[PDB]
């Protein structure tokens, strides 16, 4: 996982359960607890999934639910720090732009296997955006929604259409629909 995201995690837990159960969690996986990440590193995945299950065993918070959090999080910190992703943007903008704009984010990574956010048009109203990864961020993803529905303050109605792997592939579904209309036809 790209550093700099990592880094917002690790914020987040703090924000969410203290300095101590963070600190301590880093060490339990080796890190100095005031690490510095930058954007050039590539996290071990598997050191960010025994740092959330030290959280987890900390705090006696399910570990799905403390990936929803952080995804719910995220955006505010995405707002504050990067404002230009929100700029002059409603909901369904951003949304739509999510695909392309990590494939920008995750283009000099070495092992080019990034996740896809493909939203479409599905009604005048509404999209569905699929992720795709190797990874199975379910929780994450959902929240993440949440977290923007919250900033642009666009209330929207979140129906999961399926979830499911195959060939190493996780695939999450999700229908979204928005108050008014945001689309209309148009000749192809
Ligand atoms: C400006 C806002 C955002 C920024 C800057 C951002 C950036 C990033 C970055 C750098 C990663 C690391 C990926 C990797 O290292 O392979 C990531 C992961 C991810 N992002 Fe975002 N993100 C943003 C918002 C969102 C939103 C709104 C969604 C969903 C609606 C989303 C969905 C995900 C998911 C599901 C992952 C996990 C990737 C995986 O499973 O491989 N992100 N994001």
């Amino acid at each position: 996982m790209k550093g700099t995201i990592v880094g917002t995690w690790i914020k987040t837990l703090r924000d969410l359960y203290g300095n101590d159960v963070v600190d301590e969690s880093l060490k339990s996986v080796g890190w100095e607890p005031d690490r510095v990440i930058t954007p050039l590193e590539d996290i071990d995945d598997d050191e960010v999934r025994r740092i959330f299950a030290k959280v987890s065993e900390k705090t006696g918070k399910n570990v799905n639910e403390i990936w929803r959090e952080v995804g719910r999080q995220n955006i505010k910190t995405f707002s504050e720090w990067f404002p230009s992703y929100f700029a002059g943007r409603r909901l369904v903008n951003f949304l739509m732009m999510m695909d392309e704009v990590h494939l920008q984010l995750t283009k000099m990574i070495k092992g080019a296997t990034p996740a896809r956010l493909i939203a479409k048009p599905v009604a005048k109203d509404a999209i569905e955006m699929e992720y795709v990864s190797k990874r199975k961020m379910y929780d994450y993803f959902l929240g993440l929604i949440e977290g923007s529905s919250k900033f642009f303050k666009e209330e929207i109605s979140v129906e999961e259409v399926e979830r499911g792997e195959k060939d190493g592939f996780s695939r999450l579904k999700v229908r979204i629909k928005f108050k008014n209309p945001v689309f209309e036809y148009k000749k192809n």
